[PDB]
């Protein structure tokens, strides 16, 4: 009786998998970069520590993404000034220890993301959290900032968060070679794997679907390969569709689509050459 009746209610939620009502509350209008790029209600990140008596207080334009054909991710839009505190609430509650920013703050005179970290050696509050930038390391393609975050009501409860910003991947194109992105993801994965208890990796660009979707799909495919071997079914189209069921529009452009193929092809060839050496 019960499970059959329950299944009859599971039906409605299946059909509702494409709704994006929360992002359309009038209270949330200033929290979106684009009125038409909204998180699916079913997978949206719901902010805690907020007053449920205030409509929209739980909102952020971001969704959980998991590899439903295999670690997990959050795909987020890039901060507006009005949403920087919301971003830090999200990172704290999810226990995220790695942030992956795939955009510059401004590209070609267009705002993409406001900075939500302090300069090195600076400490400041973002709502009820204190964030300190403890140091930076520059490579040719990306910058790593080590942030220390703690609740203002619990000052000694410190978490280190590693913030990786890719600097050479414009919203209007893709990198000329995939090597930079592949080594960037290798460092990110080494960091994440070193922390079994860490929450989802937070990945963002400007709208949170283009470069964000592209880098997440590359990472999931690399994971699949590293786990199953070079024998595995690599189905890029299927992987993208799976990720699109969780946040609308992930992997936006034809250049991004081709870049996934180019990145994975190089990853496979590099892997094969190393294995050839070991045998």
């Amino acid at each position: 009786g019960f499970w059959e009746e329950f299944e009859s209610l599971q039906k409605q939620e299946v059909k509702n998998l494409h709704q994006r009502l929360e992002g359309q509350r009038p209270e949330n209008k200033g929290k979106n970069r684009y009125k038409n790029i909204l998180p699916f209600d079913h997978s949206r990140v719901i902010l805690q520590g907020r007053d449920s008596n205030i409509p929209g207080s739980d909102y952020i334009n971001a969704n959980y993404i998991k590899n439903q054909l295999l670690k997990t991710y959050i795909a987020s839009q890039g901060c507006l000034e009005a949403t920087v505190n919301d971003f830090w609430q999200m990172a704290w509650q999810e226990n995220s220890r790695v942030i992956v920013m795939t955009t510059r703050e401004v590209e070609k005179g267009r705002n993409k993301c406001v900075p939500y970290w302090p300069e090195v050696g600076m400490q400041r509050a973002y709502g009820p959290y204190s964030v300190t930038n403890c140091g930076e390391h520059d490579t040719t393609e990306y910058k790593l900032r080590t942030l220390q975050v703690s609740p203002l009501d619990n000052g000694d409860l410190i978490r280190e968060i590693w913030h990786y910003q890719y600097l050479s991947w414009p919203d209007h194109g893709v990198p000329s070679e995939p090597g930079g992105v592949l080594s960037f993801l290798d460092q990110i994965n080494q960091r994440q794997e070193s922390l079994p208890h860490a929450g989802p990796i937070i990945v963002h660009c400007s709208a949170g679907i283009g470069r964000t979707g592209t880098i997440i799909v590359i990472d999931m495919l690399m994971e699949n390969i590293s786990t199953k071997g070079l024998d595995c079914d690599i189905d890029i189209q299927k992987t993208i569709q799976m990720v699109r069921a969780q946040r609308s529009g992930m992997v936006q452009t034809e250049a991004q689509y081709k870049f996934i193929y180019v990145a994975i092809a190089q990853f496979i060839e590099t892997t094969k050459k190393k294995l050839e050496v070991l045998q």
